[PDB]
């Protein structure tokens, strides 16, 4: 792959992620983060430090199958087999700043950490 | 154009803009770079700051048919209609770090300034 | 060599003194940190707004405030060599700014080579 | 803290992190990382992923208390509080380039994660 062509896999993750959220899809959102990965940002006042199972399983309490959501990738960046992404997204009637950090392994991008923060 | 469709758009004015560079493609390049457009940065201690006509002259000079040039995008990132980008890149038998600032009017993104260094 | 850390708090304290010469409508100021031939680009009142270093200044003192506290963060900076790119939200006359900044180390000091900019 | 405070605390979080890493630092290493912070990347063709402890630990076992590092902070991103950094380090005879998350939790920028890929 050029960087290109893995920017357009980034991309294509970020909408994943995106639509994955707001339908509660429990696999495409397995697909796409580590099984280490954590999700971690204030919400509330309290410090949040989810695991990828209770991240998704927020998504899927939250879940709406009719939703568009609205979201904009704001910076992508590359180095080799690793990749960081600001991401806006809107969540659950609440507007997101999303820092991914993304490693290239056995040939598909997947999510090491998400920290946001809400606007 | 969509959010993905702005990030593809991005890195195909890069690969434009590198594969034009190496082949002295002056239209590419008129159509990519504003009128008005700089290229700045130093070259043997000294500043040079060239005009879009004087940038596309150097290529024109030191063009290049047949070779396959090094280039990579390490960082895209975009808010509205403005976006930057950061892109290494080899020409003329030197690696170099573009940082470009583009603007995206009457549906084309156009490169509004360059700046560079020589590693 | 000096430090990229030392030519971030240097570019940071540019970023300041560029939103305040601005506010305050400070000719030497803005003179000084930006380059004779920098330019001002964005799309303005629905048209494409292509400033000479003249042009803003004389829009900077149009719209000078010497008692405002202005509005601003560094959003990114991104440094190679003696090379920088920057992302500023400002307020200005009123309106929210992006502003995306290349910046070039020379004679020993950063001086920005031109700004682009969206309102939100 | 203000905009150009939180700044130069994020520039002085790295100079922290290089120093303390290759000196085997574990209490400055304990304070800059939160405890579940992962360290994460290939290394020798295979996926490490390090929990704060187990980073520390390799670092202790390369310590050296006299090599004066080499790095250099590439970018620096913020939203609100949380902010991601691209770092270049050399360790161990290697160039790394680090890619990490850091919340502003209580006061203080902490790292989240560290993504990082070896030249």
């Amino acid at each position: 792959m050029t960087t290109s062509e893995h920017i357009a896999a980034l991309t294509a993750l970020v909408e994943t992620y995106v639509m994955a959220m707001t339908r509660g899809d429990r696999p495409a959102l397995e697909r796409i983060f580590f099984g280490k990965a954590s999700e971690v940002g204030h919400y509330e006042g309290e410090l949040l430090w989810n695991s990828r199972d209770a991240f998704i399983a927020m998504c899927e309490d939250a879940a709406d199958a009719e939703t568009d959501p609205f979201w904009a990738i704001s910076s992508v960046s590359v180095q080799g087999d690793i990749a960081m992404l600001h991401v806006e997204n809107d969540w659950a009637g609440m507007r997101f700043d999303d820092f991914l950090t993304v490693l290239l392994h056995e040939g598909s991008w997947r999510i090491v950490s998400k920290v946001y923060r809400i606007r």
